[PDB]
């Protein structure tokens, strides 16, 4: 009895699924695709449900028709829903086809407030999404970011009861910085970084400022800055003093500024998910946030991309395992990234490690007893990264009696296109998720949901941080699945 090894695929819809302009404007096409990947078996769909376009008009002034017509021909269609709680822009970078900022009156706070926005050492303000600086500061026609944020799930929550009681949807991801990831923008990749640059620390704003210094008064040293001898977004580790091998990140001051850095957000995460919690509290729904897969630079000491991103990764500190039991007291979910890359497939100058990374995430997620998901980074059609993303799905294989001791709880393929659904793209998808499922047919009953119980006693970020140390090696993983598309 194989049934324990089932994985569930979601398939990411295109971002242009809802037009720029709030309306639903592509349901024929969308059905006719959806018909393709319900002859393949797909478990459900995920979507981006944009900020932008949802409360465009003015604060508290939702307009939810279009997504409600989305969700109806996606129950429809006999598929579960992902939501993506998206408080991010969309697109905005060079050759982009769609591109929905966040509302223009949140925008507007930013001329007399420029500081609303994650800042750069050179001033430059990244427009794509709030600060966690001002989580909890009343800027916004008197309110605060969180508050923002808590009241659009509960609208979203109240407008979609009917999917939600009906079993359509399934989980909410919570979007928590740029691109939907709990991250800073610390690789704008159309301002000034390209791959694979260490990118830069991303705390410049005046309330991020505020709280570096408050932090370091309380510990006895108001004189600390950040640090100034960090290079810029293309530099390699070498040629800076800070990330270099047996540099200025191992310091005392060095550590303090990449605690504080990655503290803010994980304290940004926890009371955000609090806030998702109590809105979807009773609901038969996985809450979920989004890891960012920052595999360049996981090879050299300094773990730099990471560290600039605000992951506290080194070989003896790490820096997954603390996020995750920030994440436990919620019960909510990591849904990660690169679950298709390979070593090999990367360039030797970007001292990349994708597996090690994806197998660090994972075994960290597993330890604290959380579900966790995963994506593809890149888009992929072949048979090599069908059998990469299985391998991961089953670290250990198939187990032939029970369910396997490690299993992602969900796939979500990266992303539904006309191009995926013809050819022989379509042959080998299909054959993936027959892979993914074990050789079993779709199972609409599988992994069931218990309503939502509140989050735990809230914990301290000394709490959190017991998490880091030791470092703990990775679960076994093999080498190639034992279930390969063939
Ligand atoms: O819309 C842009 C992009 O957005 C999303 O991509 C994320 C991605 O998920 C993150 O991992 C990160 O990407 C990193 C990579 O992880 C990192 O390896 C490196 O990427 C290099 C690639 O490794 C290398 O193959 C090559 O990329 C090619 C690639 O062969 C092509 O597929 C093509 O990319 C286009 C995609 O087809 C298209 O979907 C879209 O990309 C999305 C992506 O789907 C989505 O998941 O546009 C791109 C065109 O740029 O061409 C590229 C050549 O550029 O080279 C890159 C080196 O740049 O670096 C990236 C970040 O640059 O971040 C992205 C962005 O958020």
């Amino acid at each position: 009895n194989v049934k324990g090894n089932y994985v569930q695929v979601y398939v990411m819809l295109p971002l242009d699924a809802v037009s720029v302009n709030n309306r639903f404007e592509k349901g024929d096409e969308l059905r006719a695709q959806l018909r393709k990947l319900v002859e393949a078996g797909v478990d459900g769909v995920m979507v981006d449900v944009w900020w932008g376009l949802v409360e465009g008009k003015g604060p508290k002034a939702y307009d939810w028709s279009a997504y409600k017509q989305l969700f109806e021909l996606v129950q429809k269609a006999g598929l579960k829903l992902q939501a993506i709680m998206s408080f991010h822009q969309c697109g905005g970078n060079v050759g982009d086809a769609v591109n929905i900022p966040i509302p223009q009156w949140v925008r507007d706070v930013g001329t007399r407030d420029p500081d609303i926005f994650y800042t750069d050492g050179h001033g430059t303000r990244n427009i794509e999404y709030l600060t966690l600086g001002v989580d909890n500061q009343p800027l916004f026609h008197g309110r605060s970011a969180v508050q923002m944020y808590a009241d659009y799930m509960t609208s979203f929550r109240e407008n979609m009861k009917e999917f939600l009681d009906a079993g359509v949807i399934v989980d909410i991801e919570v979007g928590l910085g740029p691109a939907g990831e709990m991250r800073y923008p610390s690789y704008p990749q159309s301002h000034g970084w390209s791959f694979p640059g260490i990118g830069e620390f991303i705390c410049y704003d005046k309330y991020l400022q505020a709280d570096f210094k408050a932090a370091a008064a309380a510990v006895g040293h108001p004189e600390w800055e950040f640090p100034n001898d960090v290079g810029q977004y293309n530099d390699t580790p070498e040629r800076t003093q800070f990330f270099r091998d047996n540099g200025t990140y191992l310091s005392e001051k060095g550590r303090f500024f990449l605690a504080w850095y990655s503290n803010n957000l994980i304290k940004h995460g926890d009371r955000i998910l609090d806030e998702a919690n109590k809105v979807f509290l009773g609901y038969k729904v996985q809450l979920a946030i989004k890891i960012s897969g920052i595999h360049w630079w996981y090879k050299v000491p300094s773990h730099a991309a990471e560290l600039t991103a605000g992951y506290y990764n080194l070989h003896d500190r790490d820096g997954y395992r603390t996020i995750a039991r920030m994440l436990k007291r919620h019960r909510a979910s990591i849904n990660f990234t690169c679950a298709e890359m390979r070593d090999s497939e990367q360039s030797s100058q970007a001292m990349s490690a994708p597996e090690e990374l994806v197998q660090q995430v994972l075994s960290a997620g597993w330890r604290e007893g959380l579900n966790v998901a995963c994506e593809n980074a890149l888009p992929r059609y072949d048979p090599t990264a069908y059998n990469t993303i299985l391998r991961n799905a089953r670290p250990h294989g198939i187990n032939q009696s029970g369910p396997p001791e490690h299993k992602l709880f969900g796939f979500t393929y990266l992303r539904l296109s006309n191009q995926l659904v013809e050819g022989q793209n379509y042959a080998n998808f299909k054959t993936f998720v027959d892979r993914m499922h074990a050789n079993l047919p779709r199972d609409p009953y599988v992994d069931p949901m218990a309503p939502l119980p509140r989050s735990g006693p809230e914990i301290s970020i000394e709490m959190i941080l017991q998490a880091a140390q030791p470092k703990l090696q990775p679960f076994p993983f093999q080498e190639h699945t034992d279930l390969p598309v063939g």
